């Protein structure tokens, strides 16, 4: 059957859904993918067919409303949530052209969507056809509804609909030991690494003779590796010359790492996890700060207060010393590996249509 | 598990192996794939961790030996086979000292090679790991084997081997109806398209009302210009695809769906590409190892061999193909008996069960 798959704004939403993606190829299916004209070649590069849903940079979504007036930046994790419900909304809006004129001369079965692509739940309807929504990473695919509902509404009128449907499947990556009680019904699905990925050198999958610890942005006996974009890490280079910084494959990487720490990113967490590393989460922003927090609750992260070299330190030297954070981090390894593959959730679409 | 695949030097050798090898990591496993230098980025851009064989192209395996003398090109049907066998076999002694040094760091559980990638077998029986050979293409898996054995035994003998040693499992993509009555034993795997992508435009997903051909030459890097100026009698809409460096890299799993021929040098994977989705192909032989195995589709009824370089020959053979049904459906039962066979996703517990 014809699947389209629609990703959003960011790499990471693009490596989220690879997996299912190439399942569904491998067992016959012919698939597209759908993000941003600057995701297109992360598409590509994952061995998907790459539509673009619009030649807008995203910034024009999220720093400006419907009108063109300009959005106040939130402040708190509740403001990120309607702040995100709203700038996902207008992407998804602005998306709708695009996946129009692919969908006339390719006329998908079956259409999946991540957590906050909400053009696929828009195009599905349009299109009369099941709507499969994908949890991207470990936090609630459906906090940002309420406020995605309200910048839809008009979108969502004229399908004769009062807020965002309910997908004809919920697939869910969250280890249980991490879902929500409120969590609603899903195909559970375990998450595998799809990352971005390059010539690998030996530094990268080979373990040191000291602890190794891996920063990335998306005093201790120990190495640092700076996971950062290539473009930036040669800026970076200049002004910390002895430090290894440039895009480095995480499923690669991570399992050579003691440490993962991170600014709040949902896949960099999932990798972690998935290969039983302890993680130090630095909040700059973003709303998967509540997804990090369960990780440190479950006690396979720590999450830290202040953005500080100081507090960093401190943390990176509590998820080394103490057996504990490790053995929960494993714990989830566990939990993730015992979840259904995304082979056989291929399955569960096709039994969507047939 | 870890599993290391070994690509060889051409691009159709990476895509021939990146379902496997992504069903494999879609399963849990850890997955890397070798191949030379210039092979890393089609690698790399199919989603899998990339690793190089060796910093030499394949035209260096090709135009010299070992010491580095020139070697000339083959010149008949039966030199191809040999001459092919010896470069294989001199890009496979090149690339054990890379694979050496990624082994020692990275210790695969289990080893899958494509049809000529040797280096393969050699490390598999270095490492003492089950070796998995994947057919690549819908040709004879073995059909280099006598000569790259003879190339190989330095490398061979120093394991204590007399020739090259036998898979653990040969995992085959060649649909029954191809397959010769002397092939072995085989895992069969339905095999899916994973080429290289770009950017879609609608021309590539959208087929007009006249009928469509498409014109190739492969994705190694002049008589494709000849092709397309044959075209110009029929009123056919058609489709150059070729390398970046309508013209351009397409992904071929793409637009083909929307032809109704598909006209090529004589490539293995684009071969595969039309009988899939069912579409008559037109192979024009420039040289290389898979002129027979474009033969037996031919003999089959779902494509035509152009004998020679003849004006117009081209021409009316794409008049046959798209006015004569018969070879669509041959095409499109050919497309039913890939579609038949085991997916890779069931082929990885086959992998699984070597080493478990
Ligand atoms: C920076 C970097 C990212 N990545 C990948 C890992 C994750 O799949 C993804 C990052 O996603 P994520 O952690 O959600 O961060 P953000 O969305 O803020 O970018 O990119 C690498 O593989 N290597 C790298 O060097
Ligand atoms: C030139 C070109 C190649 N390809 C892909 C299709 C096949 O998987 C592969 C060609 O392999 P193949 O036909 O075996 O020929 P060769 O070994 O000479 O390259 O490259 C495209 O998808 N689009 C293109 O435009
Ligand atoms: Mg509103």
């Amino acid at each position: 059957m014809k699947i389209l798959f629609v990703a959003a704004g960011s790499p990471a939403t693009v490596f989220a859904l690879a997996p299912l993606a190439t399942a569904a190829r491998n067992a016959g299916h012919d698939v597209f993918m759908g993000a941003v004209e600057d995701m297109v070649p992360y598409i590509a590069s994952a061995g998907i067919p790459a539509v673009a849903t619009t030649d807008l940079p995203i910034r024009h979504f999220i720093t400006m409303d419907r009108e063109g007036n300009p959005v106040r930046m939130p402040e708190t994790p509740e403001e990120e949530l309607d702040f995100a419900g709203h700038w996902f909304g207008r992407m998804a809006a602005g998306s709708m052209d695009a996946l129009r004129e692919v969908t006339a001369n390719w006329r998908p079965d079956l259409v999946v969507g991540g957590s906050m692509s909400f053009a696929a739940a828009l195009i599905a309807a349009e299109l009369g056809v099941p709507y499969v929504r994908q949890a991207w990473d470990t936090g609630d695919a459906w906090r940002t509804d309420p406020a995605a509902s309200d910048e839809l509404r008009p979108e969502l009128r004229a399908l004769g609909l009062d807020r965002l449907p309910d997908p004809a499947l919920f697939v869910d990556i969250c280890p249980p030991s991490l879902r929500p009680a409120d969590a609603p019904p899903a195909q559970m699905m375990r998450w595998v690494p799809a990352n971005g990925q390059r010539r690998l050198e030996p530094w990268m999958y080979t373990k040191g003779n000291r602890p190794r610890i891996l920063v990335t942005s998306g005093a201790l006996d120990a190495e640092v590796v700076i996971a950062t974009l290539d473009e930036v890490a040669e800026e970076l280079r200049t002004e910390l010359p002895g430090v290894r910084a440039g895009w480095v494959p995480l499923d690669v990487v991570v399992p050579t790492c003691d440490v993962v720490v991170h600014h709040a990113g949902g896949v960099t967490a999932l990798t972690a996890m998935n290969a039983g590393v302890p993680q130090l989460i630095v909040p700059q922003g973003g709303n998967f700060v509540e997804a990090g927090l369960r990780i440190s609750d479950f006690g396979a992260a720590i999450t830290v207060d202040e953005n500080t070299p100081e507090a960093v330190e401190k943390a990176c030297g509590e998820l080394i010393g103490n057996p504990s954070y490790a053995e929960r981090a494993r714990e989830l390894s566990a939990e993730i590996a015992a979840l259904p593959l995304p082979a056989e959730v291929v399955g569960a679409l096709e039994g969507l249509v047939e």
